[PDB]
C-alpha cells in the first residue's frame, strides 16, 4: 500500500495557482501525498499535476468521483494517469461495470483505483447510507484494494474497515471543517484527508504540525 | 432552453483537432453541444470558450457534480466561469449537494440539469431503485431540467411522469448504446447522441439521417 507520511493527505482545493503551490509547498516536510480535485483542475488545469509533481515530492491522487457509463469512464481514467495522476477516486454508486471500466484502465496504465463507497456529508443519509454495505461487498468481489469513507461518521467508518478487511486501504474525509475528529478516524482509516483546516489557517505549516502531534502516537 | 432538430452533440473525442473539425460538420443540424471531461481532461476547460467562439453554441458541461456541497460550489464556479452554460449533477449525492449547485447557477445565469436515472447497465444495481425519490427530490427542490435514459424508455416515461410536461428533459443511449430516437421521443425533449456521429465514417451524412428519422416529431 502506497506509504502516505504522517498518515496525513493534504485536499488542496485552493483555486488560484499561486495559493494552492503555496501552501502546499509550505506544509511540504509534514506530508508526501495530495489529493487533487476538481477544483483546482478545473480553474488552473490538468497540467497542473504536472507542476505539483515537479516542484514536490509528493504523490497526486486525483479525487474526480469518477460517475459515468462504463465507456466515459475509461476515457476519464487514460486522461488523468496520462496527466501523471498516481491514482483517481470513483463512485461505486453507478454500479459495477462502471467501477470495472476504471479497474481496468488503471491495471493497463499501472496506476490505482480509490472506491468511494459512502460520503462525509449531510445527503449522504438519503440514498448513498442505504448502499454503502453493498457498494464495499461490490468493491471486494471486484478486487478493489484501495476506499475512501466518511470520518464524520466513525460508527459507518468502523463497518467499512469491516467489509473490506485490515488488507485494505482506506482513506477518509470529513476530519477538522467538517467535526470528524482525527484520532478516532485513524483507529479505522489509513490515512486522513484535511483540506479547508489546513489551508485556510493563517498557517498552514502549523496546522499540519498540529494535526500531527495530535495523533503522534498513532503513527 | 430551444434545442434545434431536438438533438445535442456529445462531443466526446479527446482530440482538439477532431473535435472541432467533426462539430463543424455537423454544425448545420445542432446548435446544441455537450461537452464533457474525456475532451476537458485532454484539452483544458479553454475549449469551452472556442467552441462558442467557432459555432455560438449552446454548452452544456456534462460533469456528473457528484461530491459534497461545499466542493460542489467550487465546481460549479469554475465551470460557469468557463462559458457553459448549463452543468449536470448527480442527484445520488442527496439534497444539500444538489442544492450547492442550483445556489451557484442563479448566482452566474445558468442551468442545473438533474441526473436521475442512467443508461447503462449497472444503473441498475443501486440507481434505479432510488430514481423515482431522486426525481422527487428535485421537483421539492424546483430543479426544472432533468436527464434519463433512452436505453429504458419505460423509466423515461416515468421520470417524465413524476416531473410534468413542463419540465425539460434530455436523454442519452440513442444510437450506440441501442437507443431509439423516435421512441425516445415520445417522453425526451432532446436526445443526447455521441458515437453514432462522431465515429461514424461520414458524421454530417448520420447526424442528416437522425433527423431524417424523426422529421415528423420536429
Ligand atoms: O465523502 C467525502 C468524499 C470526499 O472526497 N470529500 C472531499 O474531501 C475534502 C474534504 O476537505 P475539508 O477538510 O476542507 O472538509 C474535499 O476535497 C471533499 O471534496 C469529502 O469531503 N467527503
Ligand atoms: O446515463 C447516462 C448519462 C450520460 O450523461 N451519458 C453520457 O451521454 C453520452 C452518450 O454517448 P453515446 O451516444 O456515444 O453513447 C456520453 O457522453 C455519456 O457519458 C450516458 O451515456 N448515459
Amino acid at each position: 500500500v502506497m506509504d502516505v507520511m504522517n498518515r496525513l493527505i493534504l485536499a488542496m482545493d485552493l483555486m488560484n495557482r499561486d495559493d494552492a503551490l503555496r501552501v502546499t509547498g509550505e506544509v511540504r516536510e509534514y506530508i508526501d501525498t495530495v489529493k487533487i480535485g476538481y477544483p483546482l483542475v478545473l480553474s488552473e488545469g490538468m497540467d497542473i499535476i504536472a507542476e505539483f509533481r515537479k516542484r514536490f515530492g509528493c504523490r497526486i491522487i486525483a479525487d474526480f468521483k469518477v460517475a459515468d457509463i462504463p465507456e466515459t469512464n475509461e476515457k476519464i481514467c487514460r486522461a488523468t494517469f496520462k496527466a501523471g495522476a498516481d491514482a483517481i477516486i470513483v463512485h461505486g454508486f453507478p454500479g459495477a461495470d462502471s467501477v470495472r471500466a476504471c479497474l481496468n484502465v488503471a491495471e493497463e496504465m499501472g496506476r490505482e483505483v480509490f472506491l468511494l463507497t459512502e460520503m462525509s456529508h449531510p445527503g449522504a443519509e438519503m440514498f448513498i447510507q442505504g448502499a454503502a454495505d453493498e457498494i464495499a461487498r461490490m468493491g471486494v468481489d471486484l478486487g478493489v484494494k484501495n476506499y475512501v469513507g466518511p470520518s464524520t461518521a466513525p460508527e459507518r467508518l468502523s463497518r467499512l474497515r469491516e467489509i473490506i478487511g485490515q488488507d485494505s486501504f482506506l482513506i477518509s474525509p470529513g476530519a477538522g471543517a467538517q467535526g470528524g475528529d482525527p484520532g478516532e478516524t485513524l483507529r479505522f482509516a489509513d490515512a486522513i484527508i484535511v483540506g479547508r483546516s489546513i489551508y485556510l489557517a493563517d498557517n498552514p505549516a502549523a496546522a499540519a504540525a498540529g494535526i500531527i502531534e495530535s495523533i503522534k502516537d498513532l503513527l
